[PDB]
């Protein structure tokens, strides 16, 4: 057996059957012995590619293969990579390396340290020591990223490798498994059931690790059991609650004295599944409200660690919140009442406003719509419009690394066979992923993108406001025509500047059988 | 005292004094600070994309010599420029990349747009990289960064400020920060030459091998002085990114191939190889035997230590790249051998197919195109048809990316346009090459850049399908990027273009895209050979 | 309220209060602020300053402050701190900087990227972006030490930065605590049941987390249940078993052949607690002998993902061997039998045979005398001649890192006020920590040191047989008086070559109230 025959059945083995690549000279080698029972998802540039996988990943919940060319592939990627420590996505990143006796002399496409370069972002990286340990390593790249806390990993093989003999002992490899403590002990449950029953007025704060540990149902158990108003922690990637359930109340503000003026009034802020906090605006302050404790549960060690306040617990996210759900006693507090009804949407302007954009999307689209938003000025307006109730409906770049949507909204799509995906994309932001289109239409992949076009970066005139910079250089994006852009790649594109028009060209677009783009014109707000 | 000056009013006062008063960018939360201090002799290039950014900001540099500065947003913005930053490093290309990063107090607690080990992330490309470690150090950090990056071996540097350090008062002794230079002695012993030019007319039958850093020096004219006082021919050392030399000269024979077994067997007969401001070799196809041809001894010139120190064969010097060939082409004594005869004619170039054959194209822009354009090649499957068809004779005109990141070209052309105020760039751009740098259309059309870039798009990755015949990897996944139409992409990004599949047609949309005030994109039909 | 002062509240609050340094230009400004009720002690050496935190961190299983000195004395120190990587070891090492402003220029005794000099050994280095954040840098540096799998940080502070003002949100940092899950789900238990009272002949292999974790009784009771022998795991760095239970086999060979070869015959090997494996001469083959199931336990996801065969389950060791131990069904097979007497030990040479050395050992230790071994060629002997029966008998380096023992040992006894500490050190290894002797003698700490004298590199011998080297420059190391040397930092020395010298001198050490040392002249093996 070869160390290529002995790659592709363990992959096989780990449900890696599906591959994004951008390809060069050094990963054809890897890719001529690819099985028939495999995918592979070509994408033009590596940062569209890794998206793409980063979207399928997280809709999927498994790790995912992903395949680069050489150290000038791996890098234009760095960007997007950023995203996946913080969503937490098991991606499995390949890249191909020049034969491994002329690396050292630095020939043309030799990644030189190839183990540095994707440093300090992946959680783990290696070049094989030699062709025998390729098959190892494979495995243990994939065990690691599927670790609490899962993560991104890197692993660069000279393409000489794939072709040697495999190593005797690897029937083994197969036959692994790693499994994770899956709960906490019962001594630890009884202090967290005291002090939860304890509260005269608790709050329920929800991060991304409630979604992905699809425990949105335990959440709700828990916030009807405690009577609690339910928040979302700030800068969120996912959502992890239904946003028409009496005890939600929106996005906690990203600033520590925004944030916690917000919680004024309660004695206990239980944090889920989310860093203690993940603050944007510098608005300095104090980090909890006076005569409140704050409790922390997370998969991940290091936002226990690195929390400025409170007591953490280090644990799974799921059981943890099943756990608790299932064992805390009903309070006496009257259940909450049902919320207002949705703000009302008028658009005086050229085009849309995106609050009656969001409504118009509201009434059009189906109950069980994955929105992968990438549109940084229009949260507000999301959170007050949005009735979302499916695990996996909401997906934002966690580091707001840009180039993250129309790719994640293609790769969200291809793993959603029964789900429509909608991306929501700012004109800014769909440069950075623009050539994922191409994807969409090769593939046949029937994602509906909508790209808000106010012919601004919007964040950014937001944000110099808030630093008093003022009128900076490359605050506007003027001359952008994404129905072109679409029809570049291939896909059919629709501009729209009215409601009634939007509505149309919408309800069209979900019957569609292939990608389609809708460019809205919106307002900017210039106060 | 009331002379109380901030961080950013003598990081500016520093750039200004050292000629980077042109900033590439593309913007973020933790950028705003540094850009609103910008004074109004200083122009911002903004890229909708790092890469396009730094690619622009490479080619720009590739033109001017100079050190050219970058600013980018943050972990997000920097990785995305990781790619493009590899060609910088190989061309040896003087970039200043600073980023944005988040409040100095809260990158601990990694709050959003924190770039955790910023001195890490952009390693191991950039030469130096530095955090600063207080606000008081920025403008000596940007000062170490710019002169460290115009250093033997020339490079991209990167220095990471949080933003709340541009509005801290900047330290007393920053008069003395603007008045500072560093020179690189710009010459080797003069007993160390007079080995030199003895082994060079000692020499029977010697071949001159030139590197890009030939290019860079401006020695064009003395590698030629030096080549006719040798009666000796001249290639160009394999994977080249920049043209050392006149195409039409005489001594002029091509371009080594990036084979082992293949190289030597090219320069089979020769006594010395003399290769100036080249690795020993950039070989890229893995085809083992001798690195050298029997009976040959390499002499190797080198501004960079790590080319010298890392080749397999030869006997380096490194030393300036200009001033030796300067020295030796002034004092080689003429030999005893015929002075070379006139190159044949260049070849025919029909065309049989649906469009235009690599070659015919390139025999079409040599009879259109200007005496004197600058060439962005990023056009992987056409190299032997370029060399054998095309009539360079300046410095600087022809750039292709030095560790063929694709993703170069289109912004490199974009960048190298915006730096040449009198010669045309001509980008010649394969269609997958294209996608990596598409947005820089965008740049063009908002600056008004005169560019004219030419897409040969043949539907197909061609050098990937010329390697799964070498590697016999056979039909691979990806080989193939059909249903791309660059005239929609082109008039997307606000550039005029038209799609042309004969000479003729191609002839006329050339002859009008270099009369043009704007950016031009001409999409030409191309013919990749499956037989 | 200062830097220091808050630091100081928290290393207080966190129990730190012994600090083990050696000192410079840089930590004068941290030192000058200690309170009284905190304790320094001084090594000469920053190798024996941190082995010496190492071993006091091994006895009490708290985490320990070391404070070293710049970019020199941190750099002295790699090699100690690879031992406290694969111990577990929760060092906590602060390094002085030069003042903030200085370090770009790269003045004298600037550390130059602080942060990339202890990569890739300590779990996690900062340094510190700005005074107000030295405080929450420190609480996140001992977190992280603490949290499964734990290990040593590195943290490195500008002595400007001690004087600086503290943020407003401190009170807050003293209050966090963070706990790990101690247990796994009730359904991945009944599997390791099923699994374990399926089997016709299981097999225990035991590593060092289950010494760590307390659970040497719950092993005991484990291998009671399931009359299984129990083995300890290769190149073993701490005792997990009573060495004279009717369960106990010995240490596993470090070699793959040797290895499988030995567990022949068992269908089902459980490792707990220990890499699979920490193999070092090489010698192939199959990884587990044939028709042979191999079950891993291990706190270390690092350990579960890199093994190259086996299940493993990332749980920790302490509860999982709890459950295991209180709820497996007592099996049919009949109880073991007693072991074997204690070998005889007769000595033919100039000196005494190790095995003979350590059967005068075992007549005249203490019950729970606490060995610190570092003597490479003595293995074999240690563990047929010893009667270890308490928690934390037996420390040896963990990365074969020479220069571990005479330091770790000072510092276990310093920990271990009612146990005596009796290091058993080659005279090879001696020179690598002979400075923490002089740290004994100034804090007049009771350890007894046996320095075994081969006068050669003993076990360098045996690999260069197995290696076909030969005669090998620098093999031998004659020309020490470690009396001289002892007697040089102020340690009672004598010298020894007959049984009955030795149990005078041994007699005599055990009842001192200071450090002494015993130089036995041994015999080496030369077949
Ligand atoms: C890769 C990257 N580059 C730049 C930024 C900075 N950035 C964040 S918000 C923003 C504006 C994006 O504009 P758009 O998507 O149009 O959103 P709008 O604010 O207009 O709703 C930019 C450029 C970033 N986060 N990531
Ligand atoms: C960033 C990056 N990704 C992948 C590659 C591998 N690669 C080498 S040539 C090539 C095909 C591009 O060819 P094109 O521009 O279409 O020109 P042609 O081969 O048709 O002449 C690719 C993708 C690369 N060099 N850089
Ligand atoms: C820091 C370090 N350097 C080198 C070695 C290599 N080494 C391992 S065992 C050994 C010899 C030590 O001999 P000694 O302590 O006298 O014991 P003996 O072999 O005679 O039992 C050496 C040099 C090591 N393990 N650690
Ligand atoms: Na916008
Ligand atoms: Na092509
Ligand atoms: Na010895």
């Amino acid at each position: 057996a070869t160390v290529s025959e002995v790659t592709y059945e363990l992959l096989r083995a780990r449900g890696l059957t599906t591959v994004f690549g951008n390809p060069g000279s050094n990963e054809l080698p890897f890719l001529s012995g690819m099985p028939d029972d495999f995918r592979y998802v070509l994408g033009l540039h590596e940062g569209a590619v890794l998206s793409m996988a980063d979207g399928y990943s997280l809709v999927t919940g498994e790790a995912t293969l992903v395949n680069l060319h050489a150290a000038s592939g791996s890098g234009n990627a760095m960007g997007a990579l950023t995203n996946s420590v913080y969503s937490h996505s098991p991606l499995v990143v390949t890249a191909g390396q020049q034969v491994r006796s002329t690396i050292g002399q630095e020939v043309m496409l030799s990644n030189v340290d190839a183990g540095t370069l994707m440093k300090p972002l992946v959680k783990w990286s290696s070049e094989p020591t030699c062709a025998e340990d390729v098959p190892r390593t494979i495995n243990q790249a994939i065990h690691t990223a599927l670790l609490p806390a899962k993560g991104p990993v890197y692993v660069s093989v000279p393409y000489d490798d794939w072709a040697a003999e495999a190593p005797p002992e690897s029937a083994g490899l197969l036959a692994r498994e790693v499994h994770s403590a899956a709960s906490l002990s019962g001594d630890q449950i009884n202090d967290l059931i005291e002090t939860l029953e304890s509260a005269t007025n608790p709050v329920l704060v929800l991060g991304p690790a409630v979604d992905a540990d699809r425990a949105n149902a335990d959440a709700v158990l828990l916030a009807e059991k405690l009577r609690a108003p339910v928040w979302i922690a700030p800068s969120p990637s996912r959502c992890p609650f239904p946003t028409r359930h009496p005890s939600f109340r929106g996005v906690l503000p990203a600033g520590v004295a925004d944030l916690s003026k917000t919680l004024e009034g309660h004695d206990l802020i239980l944090v889920v599944g989310a860093p203690v906090f993940r603050y944007h605006q510098y608005v300095p302050g104090n980090y909890l409200p006076g005569g409140a404790r704050l409790i922390h549960v997370t998969d991940d060690g290091g936002e226990a660690a690195r929390a400025p306040i409170g007591e953490a617990y280090v644990a799974p996210v799921g059981s943890t919140l099943e756990i608790l759900a299932n064992m805390v006693k009903p309070s006496d507090r009257s259940p909450l009442p049902p919320l207002g009804d949705f703000e009302e949407a008028v658009s005086v302007g050229a085009g849309l406003d995106p609050a009656q954009l969001f409504a118009l999307v509201r009434a059009g689209a189906p109950d069980d719509a994955i929105y992968v938003n990438e549109s940084t000025s229009t949260s507000d307006a999301f959170w007050s419009q949005m009735d979302l109730s499916h695990q996996g409906s909401y997906y934002f770049p966690a580091s707001g690394g840009l180039g993250f949507g129309l790719p994640a909204a293609v790769g969200a799509q291809l793993a959603s066979p029964d789900r429509q995906v909608i991306g929501l994309i700012g004109d800014g932001s769909a440069n950075y992923g623009i050539t994922a289109l191409w994807s969409a239409a090769q593939y046949k992949i029937p994602v509906v993108i909508i790209i808000l076009n106010n012919g601004t970066y919007g964040a950014l005139r937001g944000f110099s406001k808030i630093l008093n910079t003022g009128e900076t250089p490359g605050l506007d994006v003027p001359g952008i025509d994404f129905v072109h852009l679409a029809e570049g790649y291939g896909v059919r594109g629709t501009a729209v500047a009215t409601a009634e028009d939007f509505t149309t060209a919408f309800k069209s677009a979900l019957a569609a059988d292939a990608p389609t783009l809708i460019e809205v014109r919106t307002n900017f707000d210039e106060s």
